[PDB]
C-alpha cells in the first residue's frame, strides 16, 4: 500500500535543520529557525523556568489527564496577558482559552474548528507570510488568499496596497493578522494603522485571526498587544492562536493556546464546545509541563518578575546585534545601504538578499538563512558577526 | 459569525469527568476513565519518572525544539520495546517511529497520512470497540465498519463471528486490532488466535492498524507484545500506534508513539516523509518533557529495574482488586454469577450492566461507570469496595 507513496517536499524553515545536519563543515552559522542564542551561540533554559520546574518537581503529585482545554489557571493568566487584567472581555466572560500543543497547534485547532462549525471558506494571509500558515489552513479544506503588506523598494509597509487587496475580501472571510513582529518581515502597523484595520473590519464584516507569537519581543508585553485590544475593543467575535515558545524559552514542551471571543458567554460556550470536540479527535487533551512551568511563572511575583527581566534581557541583546550587524556591514564595505533592518521588530531581518544568494551563502560560507531572505538576528553573536558579513559583502 | 453553532454532544468517557466535577455529593466513586488508582485512590506519579524528572532538571540546557518525529531515542527505545530487541524490522531498518501526542494524537496522524496519501476508504474497528476510534478516523474523511468480536452471552470472544465478519473487508482496508487488554471487554485472542488472524490478513490484503496502550498489564512487556510480533513476522506493512500515559503513569505529559513498517528501508522513508508532512502542519513537533522521561528510564538498567517493577505493582493490584470484586458481590448477595470479569486482562471490568443501571447507580449511589457497563477496577480500593457492590447488588 505504500509503494507509490511520493517522497513529500521539504519544509523551507524547519528543513534547514537538517540540512544544517549533514554539513560536516566547522564553523556554520545558524540563522534560519527563529530560536533566541545568547552571546555565547546557546539556546539556554530561562532561570525562571528552571526554578519552576523545580517547584513542580517538589509538588506535584500527579500526573492525571488534565480537562481538553488543559490547565483552567494558564488560561486565566494568557487572556491577562493578551486583554488587560481589568479587560471587560474577561469580566463578561466572552473568552474561552483552550490550551494547545505550541501556537501552531493552536492555529491547527482553529483551522479544524472554522472549517467544521462555520461557512468559513477563505483565509486572507499577508504577503509575505509565515508558509506554514497556507500549509495548515490549506490541510483543513480552507483556501488561503493574499493581501499586499511590503513594499519591497522601500522596506516599508504599503499601507495603501493592502487596504485595496482586502477590499476584495468578502464579509465571512477571515483575516489572518501577526500580532506583533511580523514573520518574516519585522514591520508592524502603527496603532494608527490598527485603528483603521479594526474599523474596517468591522464594517467588511471579517473575521479576524491574531497569530501571537512573540509578544513581549517588539516594544513589551502590554505595548505589543495594544493591536489586538484595538481589534477586542471593536469586534464580537475574534480568534487569537499565542505561543510560549518563543517569549518563554519553551519551543520544545509545545506551549501555546487559542482563544475564542463571542459576543456573550452564552455564545462563546457553545462555540467554545466545538472547538472542544475539535481537539478530542486530534490529540483529546495537553502537555502539562509546558503550560503548567508558564502558569506557576505568571501566578508568582517572584517568578514573574524575574522571567519579565529575561525577556527584556532577550529583546535587549537582540537590538544590540541588529545595530551591530547594519555598522558591520557597512565596515565591510558592504555594497547598499542596509539601515532599513533597524526599523524591523523581532528576532529576524528581512534582508532583500536573492534566492540565489541565500543558496550560494550556503554552499560557500555555511551560512544558514532562509530562501526568502529571512535571516535570524537573534542568531548572531559578537563572535561570529564579523566572518557572517564577509560572507555577505562577498555574495552582493 | 458563531450565532448559529451547535452545542456540541458529551463524550461518553472524557465527558464523566465534568459530571464528577458538577457532583457536590461526599462518597463519589469514580470507575469511568482508565486511570490507575493506588490503594489510597490516588494517581500517583510513579517513582521511577520523578528520578528520571529529576535526572532532566540537572542535565537539561535546552528546550530548543525537538525534528518533527521527536526525540531520536525514544523512537528506538520504543521499537525495541514493540518488536524485541533484536528484531529484523530493526536490523533492516523497515520501521521509522514518530513521537507524538498520546496514544491518541499517534491514531489522527496516522489516521491523516493514510487518508491523504493511500486508497484507504475504510478501517475496521471492533463491536464493541473504544469510542474514539470511530470518532478520530472519521474526523479524518475514512468511514469505519464494524466486525463482530465479543458475545455478550457467553462473555468471551466469538472467533468464529469475528472471521466471518471480516470476510466482508476487502484488500487495501485497514482492520484495527488492541495489542492486548482490549478496551472495553478485557478479552483478547490467545496466540493462536492472533496467528490465524495474521495469515488470514495477509492472504485478504488488509493493512493491520494495532492500538497498542496498555503493553505490560496483560501478561508482561515481552508477552503482551507477541500477537503483534506474530502479524510483524508476516506483513510488509504494518502501522502501530502505542501509548506510555498508562505504564508509565503519565497521561497529561501527552507520550506516545506512531509507528510505521513498510517492505524495505527505501520505502519506509518515503512514505515517513508524508507522515512528517501530516504532522508538521498539526502540532509542528511533538512535547519533550513526557518522551524524555520515558527515554532516560528504558535507556538506564537502574530506572528501568525501577519501573519495570511498579508496572508489576500496578497489575498486581489490579488482579487483588478484580478478585476482590467478584468475592464482594457474591458476598452482597449479587442476582448473577460475576467470575467471568475474572478471565478479562487490563483495568476494566465489561460487567454486562445496561444503560439504565449505569444512569441509576450514579444517579442514586454516586457510582460514576461508563454508559456501555464499563467499569474501572483500577478505581477500586479496599475501602470502596463495600459501598460500590451493594449500590450494584441494588440495581441488578
Ligand atoms: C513561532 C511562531 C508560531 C508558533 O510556534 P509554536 O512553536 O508552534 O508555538 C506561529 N506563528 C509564527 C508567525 C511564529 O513565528
Ligand atoms: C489509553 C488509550 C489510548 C491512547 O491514550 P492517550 O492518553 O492518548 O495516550 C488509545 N486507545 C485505547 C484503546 C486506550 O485505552
Amino acid at each position: 500500500m505504500f509503494e507509490n507513496i511520493t517522497t513529500a517536499p521539504a519544509d523551507p524553515i524547519l528543513g534547514l535543520a537538517d540540512l544544517l545536519r549533514a554539513d560536516e563543515r566547522p564553523g556554520k552559522i545558524d540563522l534560519g529557525m527563529g530560536v533566541y542564542n545568547d552571546e555565547t551561540g546557546k539556546t539556554p533554559v530561562l532561570t525562571s523556568v528552571k526554578k519552576a520546574e523545580q517547584y513542580l518537581l517538589e509538588n506535584e503529585t500527579t500526573k492525571n489527564y488534565l480537562g481538553i482545554d488543559g490547565i483552567p489557571e494558564f488560561g486565566r493568566c494568557t487572556q491577562e496577558l493578551l486583554f488587560g487584567k481589568g479587560s471587560a472581555l474577561i469580566n463578561d466572560k466572552r473568552a474561552r482559552t483552550a490550551q494547545t500543543p505550541g501556537g501552531t497547534g493552536a492555529l491547527r485547532v482553529a483551522a479544524d474548528f472554522l472549517a467544521k462549525n462555520t461557512s468559513v471558506k477563505r483565509v486572507w494571509v499577508s504577503n509575505p507570510s509565515w508558509p506554514n500558515h497556507k500549509s495548515v489552513f490549506n490541510s483543513a479544506g480552507l483556501e488561503v488568499r493574499e493581501y499586499a503588506y511590503y513594499d519591497a523598494e522601500n522596506h516599508t509597509l504599503d499601507f495603501d496596497a493592502l487596504i485595496n487587496s482586502l477590499n476584495e475580501a468578502q464579509a465571512g472571510d477571515v483575516v489572518l493578522f501577526h500580532g506583533c513582529c511580523h514573520n518574516p518581515t519585522g514591520i508592524d502597523p502603527t496603532l494608527e494603522q490598527w485603528q483603521t484595520l479594526a474599523q474596517l473590519s468591522v464594517e467588511k464584516g471579517w473575521l479576524p485571526l491574531f497569530d501571537f507569537a512573540y509578544q513581549g519581543f517588539a516594544r513589551g508585553l502590554e505595548e505589543d498587544a495594544e493591536g489586538l485590544r484595538a481589534f477586542a475593543a471593536m469586534h464580537k467575535e475574534l480568534i487569537v492562536a499565542s505561543s510560549y515558545s518563543k517569549n518563554f524559552g519553551l519551543y520544545n514542551e509545545r506551549v501555546g493556546a487559542c482563544t475564542l471571543v463571542a459576543a456573550d458567554s452564552e455564545t462563546v460556550d457553545r462555540a467554545f464546545s466545538q472547538m472542544k470536540a475539535a481537539i478530542r479527535v486530534n490529540y483529546s487533551s495537553p502537555p502539562a509541563h509546558g503550560a503548567s512551568v508558564v502558569a506557576t511563572i505568571l501566578s508568582n511575583d517572584a517568578l514573574r518578575a524575574i522571567w519579565e527581566q529575561e525577556l527584556t534581557d532577550m529583546r535587549q541583546r537582540i537590538q544590540r546585534m541588529r545595530q551591530l550587524f547594519v555598522n558591520t556591514l557597512q565596515e565591510k564595505g558592504a555594497n547598499r545601504d542596509f539601515s532599513f533592518i533597524i526599523k524591523q521588530n523581532g528576532m529576524f531581518s528581512f534582508s532583500g538578499l536573492t534566492k540565489e544568494q541565500v543558496l550560494r551563502l550556503r554552499e560557500e560560507f555555511g551560512v544558514y538563512a532562509v530562501a526568502s531572505g529571512r535571516v535570524n538576528v537573534a542568531g548572531m553573536t559578537p563572535d561570529n558577526m564579523a566572518p557572517l558579513c564577509e560572507a555577505i559583502v562577498a555574495v552582493l
